[PDB]
């Protein structure tokens, strides 16, 4: 009459949890929570552009630690490593690294030119010192960005880039990050053969990834 | 059973003789001086207007051998360490006419081709360092620089350098070099596709005009 | 007496033939010998300096410098930079070559299992050490040493020419110098030239070692 078979009820809950679980994973994926904001890294780095890049970097790192404790690499794991990709060369200092985000210090003391690359991500560069030249695809003119300005590099977009002597910046990336190192290490494999740098980069990502997991606990 | 291979080779032998004859009776749409003198006259203009003026004039002199506006496209070129942009106007198996240059400037290996490459400069500078030499030469707007087949030099484009380029030789082979960095350095396969497509479009045009 | 189912027997022999090998190693040039000599010719026109240096080098070490018929400028592409080299001496452990550019270049120094010192005859040499955010500049007369394992970013100005002496596991350094030649320029001809240059250095050294 008002009863329910205990056998039918057992299967109903299994169809229920299947329905609930499939709904739960979409809501969580949709949430898309990010640790940093695109305009925040740009606004924060703009303040230190007036200083010499050495003092600016050290001051910026200190500020970024107190804002987001547990999301920045410790001093013992901070390290400059060269970056060779797209035919240009620079140097990075990884500050933050997840599977969806990264924040790093980038720049050159000699300057360099090359292919920007096409990433499955959106990358924002804010100039602390020097110059950033950009040549968008399909155009015959270039633009130049000075200290205080920010150049954003959309996903799937390819440009030509040029850095002037002693150019430095704070960079924020957002997207499928492990796919980004695929381009960042292309010239390192086939042009420079610098496997020690290759180790440094992967170690920095790993130590950056380790931090994010343990902070989660 | 040995008669099967004979017929397969006989029909292969005759087709090879057809190709050989056809390759021998070939005539060229464009002349070497034709492109050089036509370019030099627009070199005094800004490169944007120089290009558009030249394209139209090239269409007027050789109708059916220049790509339509809907198939014109700037595509990045990455080879020999340097980087520039290209816009293909004409392309067969033996000839090509394109616009080339860079808004930033670039340096690298000239590349060794199975072709003769001629570049008349509209703007900027072209620096050349010939193999075996310890001095460089510079070419300015209005001048034409010639890169012979087999030759390898070191090249340097100053900022905002542009040129009209006419190539004559085994054109499908030159593609091999121009996409070398694209595979091993830039990994820009979208650009690779753009390049191969613009070539196909050029081949399609020449084929249709030939057949009507 | 029987032993059941050698490394100890093998390890002893191999280490004590390697240590015996390291002790019988003899270098043709001193660590600073090339640098002192090259320093004397800096400031001259690089072609004059090179010729004078080659004569003096042949005089100081007969049997270890390549003949005029085996001297050649070959393009070098590696780490994103491009230059030209003239090999003068080459073994498995040492090499002496003339290096430079007419246009200038920028790239990766490379990580060698060898120590490399460069004495500038003309131009400028910019060096950016790893882990630093500043660069240093060397002018004609100065010597830049590249220690084993070290990696820097280097830059040559237009008409920068130098004398280079390297010491260490030389064949491994050749792997780096041919990197861009193989994967970027596809210039097999230069790849042939360089390997031939190395072979000729090795041939001379083998002959000189055997028959004095
Ligand atoms: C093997 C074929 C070598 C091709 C040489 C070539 O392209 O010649 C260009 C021609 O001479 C331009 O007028
Ligand atoms: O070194 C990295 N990434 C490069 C590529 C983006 N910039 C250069 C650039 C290119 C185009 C437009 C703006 C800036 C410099 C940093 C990197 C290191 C570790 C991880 I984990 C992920 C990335
Ligand atoms: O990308 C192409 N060609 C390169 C190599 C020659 N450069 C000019 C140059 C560079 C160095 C020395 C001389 C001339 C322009 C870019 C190319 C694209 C489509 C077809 I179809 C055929 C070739
Ligand atoms: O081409 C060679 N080597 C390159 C890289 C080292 N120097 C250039 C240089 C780059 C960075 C810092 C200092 C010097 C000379 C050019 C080479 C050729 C034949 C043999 I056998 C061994 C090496």
């Amino acid at each position: 009459q008002w009863a329910v078979g205990r056998r039918w009820a057992w299967a109903a809950l299994l169809l229920a949890v299947a329905a609930v679980l499939t709904q739960v994973v979409w809501l969580w994926l949709g949430t898309q929570s990010f640790v940093f904001q695109r305009e925040e890294i740009a606004q924060l780095a703009r303040q230190y552009a007036g200083l010499d890049h050495e003092l600016a970097f050290s001051r910026l790192i200190v500020e970024l630690r107190r804002l987001h404790p547990g999301h920045v690499l410790p001093d013992e794991e901070l390290q400059w490593v060269f970056v060779n990709a797209g035919g240009w060369m620079g140097a990075m200092c990884l500050l933050h690294a997840s599977l969806s985000e990264y924040v790093l210090l980038f720049g050159t003391a000699l300057g360099s030119r090359g292919h920007s690359g096409r990433y499955w991500a959106e990358i924002s560069d804010t100039i602390i010192s020097g110059t950033f030249h950009q040549w968008r695809e399909g155009t015959t003119k270039s633009e130049v960005f000075y200290p205080g300005e920010t150049v954003v590099h959309g996903p799937g977009e390819a440009t030509a880039v040029e850095w002037g002597p002693n150019t430095w910046m704070v960079e924020y990336g957002r997207g499928v990050i492990p796919s980004t190192l695929a381009f960042a290490l292309a010239d390192t494999v086939f042009s420079t053969q610098d496997f020690l740098t290759l180790f440094y980069t992967l170690r920095s990502y790993a130590r950056g990834l380790r931090l994010e997991l343990t902070t989660y606990l």
